[PDB]
This record gives C-alpha cells, structure tokens and sequence, in this order.
C-alpha cells in the first residue's frame, strides 16, 4: 500500500569505469529514496484532498506528484536497464525491430544520444514502444516527467541526463557520459519489456 | 466526493446587453456542465490510480484534473463575481486597497484589462490577495489553471477570456467584452472575498 525503494540489483562499483560507485551510490540512495518518500506523502496529501473534494488542493499537488512519482518510475527503470552484464547489441526481435525502424543499431545509437544530449536542462532520453502504431519510437522527456504517463509510450529504455547522473565523474561533458553508459545497457531487460509490449 | 453544478445566482438574461443570454446559457449549462461531469470522471480514476499505487495512471490523468478541476474552480467563482445589480467602484477596505497596490481604481481596470486581453490562447485574468505579502496582485493563467492552486494567490475577481465568453456576441473583438463587464462586475462579492483573506 505504500511504495518502496527497491534494491539495485547489483554492486554500487559494478558499473566501474563506465559510471563509477560514487555516482551510483548517491543517486539510489539518496536520489531515488527521496523521491519515493516525497512521492508516498504527496499521495497521501493528495488522498486525503480527494476525499474532501477540495480541488484546488489536489492541483497544487499536481507538480509534487509528477517530480517525485515520475522519479521513483524512471529510476525503478534505469536501474534494471543498467547491467555489469551488460553492452553490446540486444539479438531477436528487439533487434529486428531496431533495424527496421531506426535503419540500424548504431544509427538508433545516434538518434537516442541526439535526444538525451538534446535535453535543455533536466530530464532523460527514452526508447519506446507505441503500442497504437505498433513500433518503436525515441522521446526525450523534461525533469522527471515519466514516458508513460505524458506521452503514452511504454518505456524500453531510459538515460538519465540529469547532471547528478553524471557530473562527478564527467564534469559539464555530457557525451562523455552517453559514450560510456552504452557499455552496461542491460539489453536483457530492454528485451523483456519489448516482448511484453507484443 | 461528488461534484455538482452549482446554481447561477440569477437568470441567464440577468447580464444583459454586456454579457447576452445566449453565451451565460451555454457558459453555464454546457462548458460547466461539462468541467463538472469530467471533474468526477477523473477523480474516480484517481481514486482507483490511488488504491493501486498507480502513479503513471494517476500522471497521465493529471491534464484531465487540471482542465476540468481548475474549470469547475473558476467558473464557479466567475459566476458570483457577476451580477445584475453589479458595476461601478467597490468601497471601504477594498477601494482603499486597490488605490493604494494599483494607484487607482481606473489605474486598477487598465492594468487587469490588459492582462486579460494579453492572454494568447485560452485563459484567464484575475485580481488576487497575496497572503505572503499582504496586498493585490494581478495574474493571468492558461486555460482553466486555477489561480489559487497554481499561484497560491487567493481569487477575488476573475474575467474568462475564452473565446467562449465572449465571441457569439463580440467575435474577435475581446477589448469591447472586457469594457462591457465592468458594468456587472459583483464588486459585494468581490469584497466579501477580500475581507475574507484577512478577516
Ligand atoms: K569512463
Ligand atoms: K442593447
Ligand atoms: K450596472
Ligand atoms: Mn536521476
Ligand atoms: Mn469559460
């Protein structure tokens, strides 16, 4: 009834040299854990406005709900897209369905690099599925604005360009960061959640 | 809970020749109407999104809660905000503030007509209380955003300048509108509202 912060799935310095431990241990355990206690106060806050009815409550919640709710969904995503098991090429249909849409892999690399350098400010680069035309589909979302909940895109894989995401280690070179994460990209996962979406 | 149409304090005809019939009609018993409906729609989407601890279900609802949510918030201000026996200058307390934030009552009208005709698009323009600071303060917002739960500001006079307030009698022309309504402006409601900001 209550939402939690879950457990990385591996090692703070697994995904050393490509994001180094530091990094990761700031951003799960500080980052996200916020965001999942801002965002189970602000649902309660904004139960308790329903309840009442009062609506100009419930809108001034509005901002909170979508920081903190949209952070706990994207970095519940990111963690598992990240993998010291990961890099290199997802195979099978994914990879198919990359080809055909994007051309190739590495130009799919290109176009989602453009849209996570592309972000002004915070936010992150998502691959996605668009379930009404029945493809894949790249979108770079503001802040922690969630990909689902804004665009209805079902998310495959997210870049976090925040610059807690990366500055400690790449300083102001975001690309540096974006060159680096493409090694630990869990395809495996990546996978799973596009056959779910077919 | 259940949100309901509030009644209009008076006859759709009551703001005529500055506002007509035919626009309070289907201000009130459409575009309201309509906030209203969808309002209760989408909280019960919200109740169920809650229950779940779906928070993309409750995101993606939120455009539909804003619109209609701020809707039914502003519109149903907006209508005691008006009245046949309105027009002319507010008095006491009220007159003494909007001299003393805006320099004067005409200075006052001139500065929240342009806001409202300024705003590009759909929207509003309001004259609120700023409980931080303890004075008047004009604001535009978007569409329905509604002042308070975007703002903070507390709403003492709202003036819809969507085009569905005014176009079937004025079309384009939104500055002859915004000259019309001072002439209903409810200035006993609006004062009622101010004394209530700081008792
Ligand atoms: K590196
Ligand atoms: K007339
Ligand atoms: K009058
Ligand atoms: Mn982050
Ligand atoms: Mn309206």
């Amino acid at each position: 009834m209550k939402h939690s912060l879950p457990d990385l799935p591996y090692d703070y310095g697994a995904l050393e040299p490509h994001i180094n431990a530091q990094i990761m241990q700031l951003h799960h355990s500080k980052h996200h854990a916020a965001y999942v206690n801002n965002l189970n106060v602000t649902e309660e806050k904004y139960q308790e406005a329903l309840a009442k009815g009062d609506v100009t409550a419930q809108i001034a919640l509005q901002p909170a709900l979508k920081f903190n709710g949209g952070g706990h969904i994207n970095h519940s995503i990111f963690w598992t897209n990240l993998s010291p098991n990961g890099g290199g090429e997802p195979k099978g249909e994914l990879l198919e369905a990359i080809k055909r849409d994007f051309g190739s892999f590495d130009k799919f690399k290109e176009k989602l690099t453009a849209a996570s350098v592309g972000v002004q400010g915070s936010g992150w680069g998502w691959l996605g599925f668009n379930k009404e035309r029945g493809h894949l589909q790249i979108a770079a979302c503001p802040n922690n604005d969630p990909l689902q909940g804004t665009t209805g895109l079902i998310p495959l894989l997210g870049i976090d360009v925040w610059e807690h995401a990366y500055y400690l280690q790449y300083k102001n070179v975001r690309p540096d960061y974006l060159k680096a994460i493409w090694n630990v990209i869990n395809w495996e996962n990546v996978t799973e959640r596009y056959m779910a979406c077919k």
